[PDB]
């Protein structure tokens, strides 16, 4: 049994989507794996020595279920996921909704509205237009929009990760007060994950954090 | 700050040991990465739809710990651990002493003695001359006596994994009964390692376990 | 002399512009390239076989003036160009101006405005929203808007490239009665690109032109 | 419809030349191709700022056609090219032919007389015995004796490359005079690809032009 | 007749090996191959300007034989060639046996018996445990052992290398004595391999002869 | 001492020779090299089960020292030959005189005519123009008028080979006769090498011999 050759590493998408909506789908989702997997070799490289782990991880915490997670988005076999762009459940015709999770009884299947294609930016455009990554919402751009729908997902998420803090300030008291729930925590891994990237690639050595604090080489070590 | 050519990721050896020494201190240290590579390519492939890693780690356990551990063992920043072949504390003089960890004063060092380069053998000959996993100790060859080694160093084990359960045995009943700390104990990861690379590449589909069960290609769904 | 290591086919970029400007500055710049180059790839496998060559440019013209002002896009020296960001002819004021080339004093120069930042768009977006290759304008996706601000650089359009016909009724008059003219005309070459790649990218075997024309594999030959 | 998978870029040769013809004329053939890929890159570096292509084409012509022709000499599709070896129109019995042309009949056709494989040289015998690219003539070698034979094919030659000047004399006076014609001139093409050839590769910054003139670095600004 | 598509330039083994024999079989070929070329590549570099060459052939013996004798080891055609471990001649109760060659009736056909499994190195540990190329008897490694058995086959040792001088003096002799049957002796060939091999590979500079020599840069001029 | 770092394998060229003659003969030299290549690799294919070495070197001989022969003229240190324009001996006077090698006094040296790049052939042409083996002479063409002056030299030939027989017949004579001078008979490797060349490039199947034989796939076996 050679398992090699039937490892699936990208999430399908099923045939309700035409060519337009396959095209921004498509890059919208491998913008998210690129995004996960520099969050694991940041993690790999540094561990706790890093000031965003610090601070958003705990102080003195051990790195092998974040680098387990990110490494579980990155290559793993998505053979049961599927990606729709059909309303079977009537539920697009909510106020300000972009897409559910299907539930329960199809714990791998995940619905996108139309409101997707008009609002959703790319990479390329981060830290612009008075964008910060502490001050505005984390489902602006499609990496961290889409890493909030594989949290949900049975074969990915694997139901330990969950919503325990969803404001900043409380994210940052949830790494120093209980840090056994901040490595499983939704919206910790995308803070740290938008952080780092935006350190290390976007405005290098400077970042676009926004709440005042500047990290040097020194800190590092 | 570039930190990705500053990147070291095999373990160091120090110039105590002489070109015979260090010709298969090398050899040992490149099969123990192998072994925890093909370990990860493994659990990242099945999960929990593997029967290995359910009669290791338990029938539901979600597996995000168990990537991290060999991915850091593969991947990581080497910068401070060393080997020695030099008998620094005068402990290789005991009996059936093949090494020790240096401990608490120096946690990122180890002491290689001579009983080592006589009886540790390679990865070609595994499963051969009477040898099974369950039956056999786990430092018989190079890569399962090394994988030991390498949980005691603080950049690795991180001061999480430790002997909860050494027989083949209370390894089992571990696995059904406390399932979060059969994640962080030595000798199951090592059991699983050795376990998963005998099925897949010494002899495919049979494996040598030697305890009495057979699985088939049914059994991976 | 060897003249093939200072050979500079990419498309300088000044230090006014800051990280954020530059980064999307860059995906813009290589964009147009891209499209310049697969325009070039179409009409060296087709010619005048094609439907779409035939009806920009003229029923049995030749394709070599076509061919050669693509193939000056994408490889050439482009070392006395250069983009800034800086308001150095006092001109950004007017209303909806989004840059400007600076004139016969500096002619390799061209300046871009801060409403490009926010208005332009990428080509994994074509066709969609309601866009129209013969309805909108052509200034809508940074591509088809850089590709017009090439032809005014003294060593990309060489003094040969004018304005004869802007609209696409003219174009199309233009093609059929002055084929000398309509090969040197800029909206005739970037509709042209535009049409082409629609065809053969986005959406493969239809396109997006809109103006009640449908072409199958029996009008390539 | 993909086709890039029908693209065929070098020309066919018939069943009629047994495996002793065929060897020489493929070499041939692939010796042209490559000069016309040096011209075209030349070209491409320098435009109007060298003084091989000022004194052939004009002091400030714009180089689009002229990369065209050779850009379309060196890709496109040759598919309904063919060269043959069997004297089917009874023209190789004339003193000193080695070849014609088929005619508007079948304007895509050549025939190669036995003459051709007795007196052609090759590309490593450039600048010797005597040889000079103004004095003597330009079918000589293989390489621009096929160049001159491809421009009255109908796919390449496009009807629009003529004979508008022969003697080296009349070529450097059609330059100055009339540059709108001296781009679509048979021989201008030819001696301007043979001196670029000889001064780049064969002998570095002299060349074999035997008129008079030596041109230095200082020359290419 | 494309005579490359079908060429064999390894061992086969036969399908009465089970999985463990196999693996080891393998490698033994794999390293003895090794050696091989390491051999022709050094008399390839040097001749009969090296210490080694001189003091196993002669002072002054020209080198063609030496060289293709170690190239038929590599990559000859090995199609007819067989390696079993069934014991069909009733001879591993031989005491000290660990194979033979099967005689003129089958002259390229030998067999593996079970001792060999037991006692046979690996190149890794060459040097150690007080192992020296002078001292020591030639079949204690895979590669050594297994290159004296090439020499019986009828496709590698063509009938004419045979057993002249077996000891390590006499072979000193034969060197200085008679060279022309220097370069058909069987230990002769297999002295130079396994010096050259140790003093290039496992102790760069200074080898393990172990017979009071030492070479230096100052010996290979 | 890594001496892979300084090998050199092609042949050295002095400055005495201009840059036309260093363009001829640098590329005659590369196709004698690729002529030994192929003729080495046909008899590591085959050795005597062929019949082309078969008719040269005898029906049971050895293939060793043929393999050496060829392998030495392939690769090997070349840093102590020279080629050189310039008569120095007064040599270059004589009628039909294309080069003549220097003597004992300097054994790596050969100067080379002006009457060789007048009238040597390149292997394009090869069995053309009335051209065969067995009836034309050796040195026609460069790839064996260069096999020839390789021998002579003190690094390659080695002072072994020498001239017992120089007509086909005296040579086709010798093979059967006297088979240990065949292999060491410098026009015995001339007419192999030209052989096999013709047979399996040139002219699969047939080849261009011109004595009246004919092999088919059944002889190779
Ligand atoms: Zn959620
Ligand atoms: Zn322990
Ligand atoms: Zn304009
Ligand atoms: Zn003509
Ligand atoms: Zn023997
Ligand atoms: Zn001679």
């Amino acid at each position: 049994y050679d398992w090699r050759a039937d490892w699936v590493k990208g999430f399908p998408i099923d045939s309700s989507c035409n060519a337009t909506q396959y095209n921004q789908l498509s890059t919208g989702l491998q913008e998210a794996q690129l995004l996960a997997e520099h969050a694991r070799d940041h993690t790999l490289r540094f561990g706790s020595k890093s000031p965003f782990f610090r601070k958003y991880f705990g102080n003195e915490t051990a790195s092998a279920e974040v680098v387990g997670h990110f490494d579980n988005v990155v290559g793993a076999d998505k053979s049961s996921i599927l990606f729709l762009c059909d309303d079977l459940d009537d539920k697009c015709k909510n106020d300000g909704w972009a897409g559910y999770w299907r539930g329960s009884n199809h714990s791998d299947q995940t619905i996108i509205c139309d409101l997707s294609f008009v609002t959703r930016r790319y990479l390329t455009q981060l830290c612009s237009s008075g964008y910060t990554v502490s001050k505005s919402k984390t489902n602006i751009f499609w990496a961290g929009d889409l890493l909030h729908r594989f949290w949900h997902l049975k074969s990915i998420g694997q139901l330990v990760i969950e919503h325990y803090a969803d404001t900043y300030e409380e994210v940052l008291e949830l790494a120093q007060e209980n840090s056994t729930y901040a490595v499983r925590n939704s919206n910790s891994l995308i803070y740290y994950a938008l952080d780092v990237y935006a350190y290390d690639v976007t405005i290098p050595g400077e970042g676009c954090n926004g709440d005042g604090t500047s990290y040097k080489k020194s800190d590092f070590s």
